[PDB]
C-alpha cells in the first residue's frame, strides 16, 4: 500500500524479472562484458571494474559454480555443448548436467532454444518430463542440472534387446503422455528421438533435451549433427522451414514418434541413407521412400500407426487431438490403461548396483580445446546480456 | 558455520554491502540509462535486452525514492556541485536536510569518486558526533543525500555573532575532538574540517558534516592524492605539499584544523590568513614564524599551549601518540564537565526556534532560475552512470 511492499514483492519472487538471480546475473553479466583491455581505455569502465573486482570474485564463488560438481562420465555430446553425469561434491548427489555453449548458441544458427528448453524442465511439473533442479552460468556455458535417469536412453535398450511390440507399445505410450504434457504448455519439444527418452528406476520413461548424435570415425556413418533436431527424426516441414519455405508447429513431434516406432519395430530408421543428403531427400520423398520388408510380424495396426504419423502435415494423426492417437487400435490391450500406465510395471527394470551405476551409459573423449567464444571486443557488444536471469534454483 | 548460499543471502540484506538489493538495482538501472540510444540499439544483444527489462525499470523508478518524495523549503547552501535544500518528506512529513550532486558537473570535472566516504561515514557512524545519513538515492540527473537537519547552524554563523569565552571554546573544541576520534575510529580522516562542517543541533550540541573530502586509512594510518581543493586557510602544511606530489600525511592533519579552529574562536581571525592564496600557503609553511597572537587579546597560558601544540610539525604534533595526550591537556581542565558527560551536558548556546522549519539560523538563497546541462547523446557506450552505481542506500 505505502509501497515499500509494492516494491519488494518484485525484489524476490521467481517469475519476477527483478528477482535476485536476475539482478546477480545482471551485475555478473555487465562485468564479463566490461572487462577487456580495449574497453578499459574508458576511465569510467576501468574505474567501475576496479571497485567491483573483489566483490564479484566472491559472488562468483558463493553462487553455484561448475566446480561445485564432480564429473563422472561425459555421456552424449552436441553441436552446441554436452551432457555430463555429475556428482555434487559435498552432497555426494547425482545429476545429469547439460552444458549449452553461449557462443555457438547465440551465433548464426541462432535459434535460441534455451529459454524454452530450460522453462519446460523447470516448470513442467510432470512425471513425463525430466526435472531441472538448478541452472547457472559463466562467461562460456549455460548449465542445466537436471534430475538423474538411472536407466538408459532407449538407444541403449534397442542396443541390448530386440523389442517386442508389447514394450514398443508401452514406450510409445509414455512418449505420447510425455508429448501432450509439453504441448499443453504450448511448447514444441522439437527434437524427439530414442536418445531423449530416458528411464527412471521404475523403468518408466521421461523426456529430455540433451547432447546428442551418435559416434566416432565416420563409418556405419552415424552422420547426424548439423543444426536443429536430428536428421532421421525430422519432418518434411522442419526440413522446409530451414529451408526457408514454411513454418512448422508441434505437429513435428508426432512425425518423430512415427519414426521412433519404425525403429523399435524394424530395427532401422525409415529414411536412413548413406549421406545426410540422401536422408533429407528420402524424407521429402517419404510417400515413395517409406517401405517395410516382410515384416511378419509387424502387426497390421503398427504399420498403420507408423503410416499415420509418417504422412504429410495436415492429414497426419494427432493434428485434431492426442485423443485421436490413443483410440488407435495399436494401443489396444488389457495390460494397462491410458490414465494408469506409470502405476503399471515396466518391461525393463534396471539392475541397481550403486547410485553411480554407469553401465546404462558410455565413456567419452574428455579432451581438447575449450572451443571458441565471442571474439574479444574492441568495444562493448554486451554478449552476456541475452542470458541474464537464466540462473535458477530448487526453492 | 555459514554456508555459501547464506553468505550471499545475507550479502543481499546488508546496507554496508555493495551487492545488496538496491545496489544491483542501481546497476541495472544504469545499463538501461547508458545503453539506451537508438545508435546502440543497432546491436541485437543490447536491443533485445532493453525491450525486455525496459518498462520494468520504470516500475522501479516510480516506486523508488525519487526527488518528488520531497517538498523543497529553503536553499541552505550551494557547493558548486549542487545545493543543500531543506526538505519535507511529503508522506512521513518528517523534516530533513538534503545535499544534491550534479551527475553532469562531476563527470565534466572528473572528480566523480569523493562522495563514497561522505555517505559511508554518515550512514554507518552511529554517533552523537556525526550528522546521520537516513537515505541516499539517484535519478538520471543528480545524486541525493538526506540527512538529519542541524537547526543550530554552523560555527561560522556562531563565531560571527559572538565574542567567544575560553569556556565556550573549551566546549566546542572538545566536541570537535570527540567527533574527530569517532571518524578516526572508523578509519577515515576529515581532511580539512572547518567551522562550516561544524553544525549544531536542536539542543545546542555539535556534529560534523560534509564528509566528501574524507580519506580511508590503510596500514600506517597515512594517505595521499593529487586532489584539487578550495579553502586552504584551515589546511595542514603536509596536506598542501601532498599536491605537487611531495609526501603522505596522517590524521595529524585533522588535529591541525583544531588549533586553527581554537585560534579562530578566540582570536576572531584565522592564524595564517592572507589576501592571497600564496600568502596564506606560505604563511602556513612558515608557521614557526608566521604564527602570532594579538596585544588586545589576552588568552590563557594553556590556551596558547593547546593552539601551539596542534599548530606544530606533524611528528611533534599533539594527537600523534593518541587522543588521550589531547584530552589530558591543561586547557581542558575545568569544573563544568568531564569528557564522558559532555554530550549529556548543557550548551553555551541553545538555539530558540519558531518551528522545525526555521531557516533563521542560516543564510537565505533561492535557485539558479538558470539552465541545466545534458550529457550529450553518445556515440558508443560511455558509462557515465557507472561511478554512481551502488550509491543507493536506505534506513530501516
Ligand atoms: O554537504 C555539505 N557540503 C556543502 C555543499 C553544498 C552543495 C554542494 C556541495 O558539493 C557541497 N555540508 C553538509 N551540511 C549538512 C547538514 C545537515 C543538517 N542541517 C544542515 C546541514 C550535511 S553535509
Amino acid at each position: 500500500e505505502t509501497r515499500f511492499e509494492k516494491m519488494d514483492n518484485l525484489l524476490r519472487d521467481p517469475k519476477s524479472e527483478v528477482n535476485s538471480d536476475c539482478l546477480l546475473d545482471g551485475l555478473d553479466a555487465l562485468v564479463y562484458d566490461l572487462d577487456f583491455p580495449a574497453l578499459r581505455k574508458n576511465k569510467n569502465i576501468d574505474n567501475f571494474l576496479s571497485r567491483y573486482k573483489d566483490t564479484i570474485n566472491k559472488i562468483r564463488d558463493l553462487r553455484m559454480k561448475a566446480e561445485d560438481y564432480e564429473v563422472v562420465k561425459v555421456i552424449g555430446r552436441g553441436a552446441f555443448g554436452e551432457v555430463q553425469l555429475v556428482r555434487h561434491k559435498s552432497t555426494r548427489k547425482v545429476y545429469a548436467m547439460k552444458l549449452l555453449s553461449k557462443f555457438e548458441m547465440i551465433k548464426r544458427s541462432d535459434s535460441a532454444f534455451f529459454w524454452e528448453e530450460r522453462d519446460i524442465m523447470a516448470f513442467a511439473n510432470s512425471p513425463w518430463v525430466v526435472q531441472l533442479f538448478y541452472a547457472f552460468q559463466d562467461d562460456r556455458y549455460l548449465y542445466m542440472v537436471m534430475e538423474y535417469m538411472p536407466g538408459g536412453d532407449l538407444v541403449n535398450l534397442m542396443s541390448n534387446y530386440d523389442v517386442p511390440e508389447k514394450w514398443a507399445r508401452f514406450y510409445t505410450a509414455e512418449v505420447v503422455l510425455a508429448l501432450d504434457a509439453i504441448h499443453s504448455m504450448g511448447f514444441i519439444h522439437r527434437d524427439v528421438k530414442p536418445d531423449n527418452m530416458l528411464l527412471d528406476k521404475s523403468g518408466h520413461l521421461k523426456l529430455a533435451d540433451f547432447g546428442t548424435c551418435m559416434k566416432m570415425n565416420k563409418e556405419g556413418m552415424v552422420r547426424c549433427d548439423t543444426a536443429v533436431g536430428t536428421p532421421d527424426y525430422i519432418s518434411p516441414e522442419v526440413l522446409k522451414s530451414q529451408g526457408g519455405d514454411g513454418y512448422y508447429g508441434r505437429e513435428c513431434d508426432w512425425w518423430s514418434v512415427g519414426v521412433f516406432l519404425y525403429e523399435m519395430l524394424v530395427g532401422d530408421t525409415p529414411f536412413y541413407a548413406d549421406s545426410l543428403v540422401g536422408t533429407y531427400s528420402k524424407i521429402m520423398n517419404h510417400k515413395n521412400s517409406l517401405t517395410f520388408p516382410d515384416d511378419n510380424d509387424i502387426s497390421k495396426e503398427a504399420k498403420n500407426l507408423i503410416c499415420a504419423f509418417l504422412t504429410d502435415r495436415e492429414v497426419r494423426l494427432g493434428r485434431n487431438g492426442v485423443e485421436e492417437i490413443k483410440r488407435h487400435l495399436f494401443f489396444k490391450n488389457d495390460q494397462w490403461a491410458w490414465e494408469t500406465l506409470r502405476d503399471t510395471v515396466a518391461p525393463v527394470v534396471p539392475d541397481l548396483s550403486s547410485d553411480i551405476d554407469t553401465s546404462n551409459f558410455d565413456d567419452l573423449e574428455e579432451d581438447k580445446g575449450e572451443e571458441e567464444t565471442f571474439p574479444i571486443p574492441k568495444a562493448f557488444v554486451g554478449n552476456q546480456l541475452p542470458f541474464v536471469g537464466f540462473t535458477y534454483y530448487s526453492n
